[PDB]
């Protein structure tokens, strides 16, 4: 019995070694760089935090209307000082080579302005969900791409997270049997101080309240994991009319819908509740529970049948994947570098919307609003 | 350091020692008779095995259609072979001193009937849920309980359940705040060669579909959980038209609620897919979730908050308080030896078939109904 | 699309039906009498309670020093009073026929005379773990076994228990890989107040401390999900001088051993602490927890990769296997009556017995004690 | 009912806002500059890719053997190519002022060497577990500290983990009761063929197996969780003789400690079994398991009770502590910006090295090792 010849060979002196094993997402390169436009609450705490873990992405400029915190970031994250454009300037980025795209983190309203904007500056534009607070702003968002010729991608993280990612694999595979009903919960309770929060308390400026802000996760979740549309949608709303919050936005609102396998769905979300972020999928074999189910960190998925409870979660010393902001942003740099389509496109996020208006009508009429539109998923959910 | 008196004084040898202490419900007395209608599947497995358990319960007589079945559970639980009814004799109880009540646990359509002429048989009556498949039969039910004097409880098991009256009670110090969304999930597959589900599918015995059912258990735990009365419903359901199944009852239906105190919910029923009973109650302060929420067995809560799960089932060694069933059971026997009213009163059971009749109201027309009708619950929930 | 047949063939007024589905086990008969000896805390709430999901045993008997005791407990479980035997007039057993064997339930180091006893009375015994007090007396045990012709089996409700029994399943299909690591935790705080612990501190009743007691559940459960024996045992005791409670039996051991296959294990026993009962089993391909491991009820398992937790538990409306008590009680009866082996014999009790007396020789003199003696598992783990 | 001040002033158009909200930690400054030693598998996929969540944190240099890796990491991270040092010209660092401290991430036998020289080099040193091979290298590289008047600290991450900060604190709260029994479980099946397990092989390079690389966590954690030290120990380690990879080094080994409050312990470490990080500590009013214990990620504990497991993790959306490797990173940065002692001295990596030579020698002997040398841990546990 001998020692293998690799730990033989290891000289008991200072000496180089080969590359190390990956157990984890290592950087490549960093050739796609991003104008960042918005610096609020998520361009903030996840989305410049998040460039980090990329592997093709750099911030290379960042757009501000306040100059002195603007000013403060570009320290934080060493962009060039020179590179910090405002609202005013901000068509200026097309003189800037360096600057293969821009992501919009504007409040809803602001969302088709700056995109269609950016569309005539010949840079690619990834927008922040929801899309547009019109269906129409949405469309016209589309047609500057096509027109630029550029690359179109909304801001939809889920769809490049890991256990998000099991989810959908696991159904596909039919771990569940026939899906019949799905139930999704979006709630956090809205803080008025929050400078974040203060915009999605105007309708205007926002589009919706609960619904067109975290409700989409529902909605959207809903059709990725069933792997279809709704055809049928039927919802109601309600607000405490002595709380000032909910003045011109809804505070919770649940809708149903019916898809043209037979499958049903009934989900809500939530401005008056704490934190609530959870999924479920039931098949005739078994039901998938995600809890949480699209967080920022910490999701847990979990098959269940009777006498069973099969969790998944990301390991605890190794990173098969890369966290969903990374993912999302180099989603879009690989996506235009192999001259490929983006999962997440403006037609994608063009549904949402009109589902979400069709759901509105639907609470505001009280009747069934039909959504057989034809839609398709190009690429899959 | 010595031993301490008990542990010197135990003797060497064989002798008689203490009454040891109880770490579990002791049998005590079997007082209260009880009339086993209908041997069928609830009744074998649940509620027969149910009574060893108790501790003021038991069995006294059986009333079958089948003599064959009925002379062998007889034998097997001790019953005296001349305590067996026909459908017919069923009456002649009244003879009997030693019956005290009847369980009714034949189909629905049959239960007021047969709850009347035990009234008139002058016998206490415990009738399993759904109560009828009329409101009118439900007030039929509670009219002859009152004209002969004896007492009337329906049988809502998860309101003699360790883990349901735990989840009652941590609402009620509110651990989650004010409450603002309810979710419910009840489901289950439909095989129509089991022979308990085959008069589960025809309208005329059953009363209804997977609403009357198990989606009761999230309607009526809504309620308890809440601890309020809904004033207005809305609904809807749907069921694939070529499945031999649903050709007289519903297979899904979703039905939202809206509650004096602001409070919304939304829930769902199945016969469609597999065991699912889940409950999630979302307040301000923490969000509930109760899953299994009303199994026969292994029920598990958790509160929810962001970095944290409190979970609580029943212990591994000890058994604080009995089980649903034996409970139940004692808990009839209970109210007319103190002369006490039973939790779940006949008019417990009348609320929530005219819920349903709303329910199925609103699905059918499409449009909201009405519930603020002034229902009270008689010593809380 | 019309109804099935046997939907459409329910008669609509009340008839009799069909036996229905089983989802839990039923009685059947209660051919095989026992006679329980010592109505203590185990007794009262364990056993006694457990003869009711019993297929086909039942109490025809009760031996008791405490004649006022033994009176309550007859007529709560409807034995006949002239069945209540004193410790001095244990042997007339032999005259009543219907009584086919005893449970012995007594302090430990009374378990060895009443089991001889009552083979010399022609019966049949059942007699609790720790087995005996000295190697010696469990050899006598089991010589009176076989001189009487009659079977010898020891309380391992853990051997008869479905979580324990899918825990070796899994095992055994390899789903762990080549085993290398077992680590046990039997704990709980020891009173001096209940009755029952008095005479477990006193060294010759109980034999041992916290390893006789409960350690023996890590001890024989790490042969059983190992599915081998210990050829060598090393180990360490320890308890706080100035506690009156352990002035003659240890509080808390620790035990590590080796196996043949190469496999090692390390595992505790404590009357110090909380409420512990954890195994857990690694391989090198995966890794079980069983936290509760040997619950009286609630157990709980889990299979453990990176990414991954497959937990196993109790169905929530269904039961599978019948509970680890009345599962004990019958597999005696099923023994005699197809003439067949029990799973857990008299060998077995003896060699837990002869193993932690190893234990205890090895912390005393601190020296490793092989116990490579050549027991083999009659039947297998 | 009208909107509140804040959203009603929110412009419908394009405008700068406030600093937003933080959920996690945010950049602040980058004084701190790190020189790191040794490009391996921990360095590359943990430390490097750690500073980027640092607040007080950068890499200035980089020290490797392997010039063309080297070259290409420079690259990934932005260090000046011309800051990229080797073993032969290590001393040379002294020349650079903006090289603070550094980071030693080279085999154990290598620790001791680049400590001290880096001290000379007048820069403060952090050095990897296990701090070296002998406790007398730990005293002299504690010795070039002093003489250099620099700060001395271990990479203990778990020291800087939220998790295991939670366990502790929890612990000294009092929720666990008084402490009694502590199991430790570290397990990876090794791989002959990584490149970074090689040298783990080897005894000189090493200094011994699965304790000195893994189980050293267990031995860690068993101190601050109970916060004391041990003034016993025994020990046994085997390896299968056959086996090519433990011809040198342990593959698993058994150690049980007993502390001065009387509180015991008994842990392993293994080379040849799955993924496993999990701690045990048992109080006399509950327990707490820590699994994950000490993950790079996904760390997970629970307090149980009979009925009762509350768990705690890292929230879903919010990050109210930086990882362990930030933390650790930022740690040694500010314990010098504000002269303060670090957490996790030399003396501290000193106390580790002490106790496994010990426990080595009780394994070796079989005999009892006392470790009542009075250590003392400063500032705290
Ligand atoms: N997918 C996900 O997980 C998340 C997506 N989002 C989305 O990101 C977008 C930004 O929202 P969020 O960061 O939370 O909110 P914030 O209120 O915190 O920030 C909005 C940002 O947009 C700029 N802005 C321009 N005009 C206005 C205006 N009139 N009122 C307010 N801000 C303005 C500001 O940049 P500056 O001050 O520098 O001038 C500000 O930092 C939204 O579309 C939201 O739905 C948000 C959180 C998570
Ligand atoms: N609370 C709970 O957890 C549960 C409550 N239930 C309730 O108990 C009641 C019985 O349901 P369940 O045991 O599942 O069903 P089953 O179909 O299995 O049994 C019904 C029984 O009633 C008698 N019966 C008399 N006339 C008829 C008839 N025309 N058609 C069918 N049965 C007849 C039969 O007994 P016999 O042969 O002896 O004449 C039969 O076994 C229902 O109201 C149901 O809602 C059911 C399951 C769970
Ligand atoms: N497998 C399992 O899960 C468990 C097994 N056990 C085992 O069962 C056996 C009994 O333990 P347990 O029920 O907890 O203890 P108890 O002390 O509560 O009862 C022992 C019983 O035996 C009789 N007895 C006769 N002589 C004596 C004596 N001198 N001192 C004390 N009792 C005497 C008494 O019955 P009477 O008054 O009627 O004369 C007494 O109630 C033990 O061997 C124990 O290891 C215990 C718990 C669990
Ligand atoms: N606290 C924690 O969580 C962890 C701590 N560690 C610790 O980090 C240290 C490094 O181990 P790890 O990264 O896993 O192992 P690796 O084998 O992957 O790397 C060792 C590094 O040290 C340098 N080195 C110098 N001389 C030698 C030599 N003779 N043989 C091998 N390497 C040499 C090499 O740098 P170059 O090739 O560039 O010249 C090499 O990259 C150890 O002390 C280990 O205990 C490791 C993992 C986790």
């Amino acid at each position: 019995a001998t020692l293998p010849a690799g730990a033989s060979q290891v000289p008991t002196t200072p000496a180089g070694r080969p590359m190390p094993y990956a157990i984890r997402p290592m950087p490549e390169d960093r050739r796609f760089g991003y104008a960042i436009v918005g610096l609020g609450k998520y361009a903030l705490n996840q989305i410049l935090p998040g460039f980090a873990g990329c592997q093709h992405s750099r911030i290379e400029a960042l757009v501000s209307g306040n100059a002195e915190k603007a000013k403060i970031v570009a320290a934080e994250y060493g962009v060039d000082p020179r590179k910090i454009y405002d609202y005013s300037n901000f068509d200026k980025i097309a003189k800037d080579p360096k600057i293969d795209a821009v992501y919009i983190i504007l409040p809803n309203s602001l969302h088709a302005e700056f995109a269609i904007r950016a569309f005539k500056a010949g840079k690619h534009v990834m927008c922040e969900k929801p899309m547009a607070t019109s269906v129409a702003d949405c469309q016209r968002m589309i047609d500057a791409a096509k027109a630029a010729n550029k690359k179109l991608m909304i801001g939809y993280r889920c769809h490049y997270d890991p256990m998000n990612r099991a989810a959908v694999k696991l159904i596909r595979e039919n771990q569940l049997g026939k899906l019949g009903m799905v139930t999704t919960d979006n709630s956090d309770v809205m803080d008025q101080n929050d400078p974040a929060q203060q915009w999605r308390l105007r309708r205007e400026l926002a589009g919706g309240g609960s619904l067109m802000d975290i409700g989409i996760y529902g909605l959207n979740g809903t059709r990725y994991l069933l792997g279809e549309e709704p055809i049928e949608v039927r919802a109601y709303t309600y607000s405490d009319p002595n709380d000032e919050r909910f003045v011109e936005v809804e505070d919770r609102i649940i809708w149903q819908m019916r898809f043209r396998s037979g499958a049903l769905s009934h989900g809500a979300s939530s401005y008056s509740t704490t934190t609530t972020s959870r999924f479920s999928v039931q098949g005739d074999k078994a039901v998938l529970l995600m809890d949480p189910a699209t967080g920022y960190y910490q999701n847990l998925i979990s098959v269940q049948t009777p006498g069973h409870a099969n969790q998944s979660m990301m390991p605890q010393f190794i990173m098969p994947a890369n966290n969903q902001f990374s993912a999302q942003l180099d989603h879009l740099a690989e996506a235009v570098i192999n001259n490929k389509p983006v999962r997440s496109p403006g037609e994608e996020g063009m549904q949402d919307v009109r589902l979400i208006q069709a759901i509105y009508e639907a609470a505001r009429t009280g009747r069934p609003v039909n959504t057989d539109w034809g839609y398709v998923r190009q690429g899959g959910y």
